[PDB]
């Protein structure tokens, strides 16, 4: 059993990116992102993160590859990465096949790029979406894919509002109905 979960923070318009970077800076939100994508049930197993090239380029090089996770970067243009914690994959199919061959990978966390999310939303491994809903319009130029939330069951745990730097947000968790 290999789950692919999507994790994203979207604003009120569904925007995720602006000028190649994040439209906001939310340290507590990103700390939770780090915990969700890193922590495993089986110790000595690892999670993988799959991302597009522009997500990769948006991470400060001092934090690349993302620590304690196996990084897969989708790109047709990037040269191969010598670091053993990151592999450049030339297609979504080859990335997922490489990850399911690795027995020490517990969960695949799809951390986007719009096209990477879209492919995740069509993957047989699709399990959950962890969506941070940020209040307001941050004038994004890249957006989360159009998704049919009717495909999913929204979890009903209590979810409070959060605020940092005057920016408000709420967490949501969705499970594909065929799982459930
Ligand atoms: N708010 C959030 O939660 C998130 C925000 N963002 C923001 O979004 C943006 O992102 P986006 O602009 O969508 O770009 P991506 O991160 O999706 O990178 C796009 C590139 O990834 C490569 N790629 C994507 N899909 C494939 C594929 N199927 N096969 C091969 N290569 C592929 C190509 O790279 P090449 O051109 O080299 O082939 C493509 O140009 C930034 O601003 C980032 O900060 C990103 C993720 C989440
Ligand atoms: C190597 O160890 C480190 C050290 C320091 C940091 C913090 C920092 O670099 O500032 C990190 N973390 C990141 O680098 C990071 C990675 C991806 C993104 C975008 C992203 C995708 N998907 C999302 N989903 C939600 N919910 N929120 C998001 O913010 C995103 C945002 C931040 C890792």
């Amino acid at each position: 059993t290999l789950h692919m979960n999507l994790i994203v923070a979207v604003d009120g318009c569904g925007g995720i990116g602006r000028n190649g970077g994040m439209p906001w800076f939310l340290p507590a939100e990103m700390a939770r992102f780090a915990k969700l994508t890193t922590l495993t049930t089986d110790s000595g197993k690892k999670n993988a993160v799959i991302m597009g090239r522009k997500v990769w380029e948006s991470i400060p090089p001092k934090f690349r590859p993302l620590k304690s996770r196996f990084n897969v970067v989708l790109s047709k243009k990037m040269k191969e990465e010598s670091n053993e914690n990151v592999v450049v994959a030339r297609s979504f199919e080859s990335a997922v096949s490489l990850l399911q061959d690795m027995e020490n990978i517990e969960t695949i966390w799809n951390i986007g790029g719009r096209e990477v999310y879209e492919l995740g939303l069509n993957s047989p491994f699709l399990h959950q979406m962890y969506i941070t809903r940020v209040e307001g319009d941050f004038l994004a130029d890249v957006f989360f894919p159009r998704v049919d939330y009717g495909r999913f069951i929204k979890s009903t745990e209590s979810e409070e509002m959060h605020e940092e730097k005057g920016i408000k947000y709420r967490y949501e968790i969705y499970t594909i109905k065929t799982d459930k």
